[PDB]
């Protein structure tokens, strides 16, 4: 089973991943985790990070150019993801394809029903063949939570993506989620 | 030996590659050829081509975003290039790294000594590890018409600077047998 944990930076995804992993293991389920972007492991991810810090000329000014680098980062991990899914009962990804839909739409002042969100789904799931997650868990935070307005808009798109079932089933949870009850909901 | 053929669209690079290959083969040396971008074989190349036709949102509006895709296209061919260079006497590339310097600078309205050109050399040769060509042949002949003119001038500037290695500047009626003899 493939589970994606989603949310804006600072939401607390990492702690939720650890909480859910322990809950899964406590129930007898093996767990592996993988975090995107793979900074320090993917040239596409590293070029993106560097672009965000003002390097590589005007690269960061293109929303779709940045989204493509993150998509290419995941496309190189597809064999890794499949291997984990074959060896572990649950695979939890800290950020996945929906991250591209949320930030790309937010950067372009669009909503989950907009072009950018639909473009991400087409290119990552349809063309590049990335496995669709069985679950996408949105760790939701408020508007008050670098660029503060971008994170707020990204948060709103996230909720819309979840409400629309973008790419599969979603769960909307808060920070202090009940780990045993959540693992039971995800893996019955 | 690694040879790159450079020039603006319509210069006749494809024809020169074919003529030069036969000259090399006629001289008893094996030849393989590879054309960039690898449209239809690289996701980065296809996304770039599609971006140039108005798809993929704002991707084409970024000079460095386009250059990065062409660099990533070549970066995915780096082992392919190395394999061919180890198996054939001559490897001729239709377009290579210098294309990124020329079109990026020309789009930047900057000369070969500008930032983009130095950025292309840095990211493709140093960082991405693309092999430096033994020869870069500029087919010097002259759809945004003003963009192509600037790209041609930057091309000649790159050749004058020895950008990335030795260059040869040739015209339309170049003698392929004499050119193959000069290269090897
Ligand atoms: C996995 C993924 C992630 N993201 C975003 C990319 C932006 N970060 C935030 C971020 C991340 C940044 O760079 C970082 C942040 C932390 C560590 C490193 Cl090494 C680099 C930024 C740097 C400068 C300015 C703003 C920055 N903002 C959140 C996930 C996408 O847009 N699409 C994706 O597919
Ligand atoms: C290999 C390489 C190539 N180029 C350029 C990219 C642009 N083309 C010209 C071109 C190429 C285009 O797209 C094509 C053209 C022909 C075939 C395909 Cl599949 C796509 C264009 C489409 C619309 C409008 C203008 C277009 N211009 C010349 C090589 C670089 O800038 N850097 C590179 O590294
Ligand atoms: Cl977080
Ligand atoms: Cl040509």
């Amino acid at each position: 089973m493939l589970i994606a944990i989603e949310g804006v930076d600072g939401a607390g995804k990492r702690t939720l991943v650890e909480k859910l992993s322990g809950a899964f293991r406590a129930a007898g389920r093996s767990v592996a985790t993988l975090a995107f972007p793979r900074y320090g492991q993917s040239v596409a991810a590293d070029i993106a990070a560097e672009a965000l810090h003002g390097e590589h000329g005007d690269l960061a000014s293109s929303v779709y150019a940045m989204a493509t680098l993150f998509a290419l980062d995941r496309a190189g991990a597809v064999h890794t993801i499949q291997g984990l899914c074959r060896g572990y009962d649950v695979v939890i990804l800290d950020r996945y394809v929906a991250s591209n839909a949320a930030y790309s739409a937010a950067r372009l002042h669009e909503n989950a029903a907009g072009k950018a969100a639909a473009w991400v789904q087409r290119i990552e799931f349809a063309r590049l063949g990335l496995p669709k997650p069985d679950w996408q868990v949105l760790l939701a935070v408020s508007a008050e939570l670098r660029d503060a307005e971008l994170q707020q808009r990204t948060g709103a798109v996230y909720a819309e993506l979840a409400a629309q079932g973008w790419g599969g089933r979603w769960l909307v949870v808060g920070a202090d989620v009940d780990p045993g009850r959540l693992a039971a909901t995800l893996a019955p």
